[PDB]
């Protein structure tokens, strides 16, 4: 059933058609933007991978 | 003028009779309580001096 294995993949992710495989292994994943705080009596001290 | 020079002393200080000065030298001041902050993009580092 080509429906139900559809509505399984994310709303972000739009598919092409080919896909060059050439090697036994694939990390497939995704980016995103973490705006990461630590917070202390001394003060806060802020990051952000992008 | 006792009058005019007394004006002059702080609100906070309350003077008594005797003075055992026994030296050449005073250093007369006051004790705050300073709370210092440092803030930046980064983040914010707070110190105090009792």
């Amino acid at each position: 059933m080509s429906s139900l294995l559809n509505s399984l993949l994310p709303e972000y992710f739009k598919p092409k058609t080919n896909l060059n495989i050439n090697s036994s292994r694939v990390q497939y994943g995704f980016n995103a933007r973490i705006d990461m705080q630590y917070e202390d009596d001394s003060g806060t001290r802020k990051g952000s991978r992008p």
